[PDB]
């Protein structure tokens, strides 16, 4: 009966490790920062220089 | 002969899911809608009112 025990075991392990990577993969993903873009240059009012 | 009648039966068991499974993929392939593209703006021919 060595066959069909051997092969509930094995079923059942591929099914959990399965299960693990979707949380992995999906954990994994929106996991990016990124960046923010600098507005247009800013316009100069005035340049000037004291002692 | 246990080990020999126990084999046969888990080798018929495991071709049968996998011929399920071809059908089941293939079927959900090639069930996408999806849509079309609207054509470039109208042409203006006239606007107007009337009481």
């Amino acid at each position: 009966v060595s066959p069909v025990i051997a092969t509930l075991l094995l079923i059942l392990i591929a099914v959990a490790a399965a299960v693990l990577l979707y949380t992995w993969v999906s954990g994994l993903s929106a996991n990016v920062a990124g960046t923010q873009v600098t507005g247009k240059s800013l316009t100069l009012i005035q340049a000037t220089w004291a002692r």
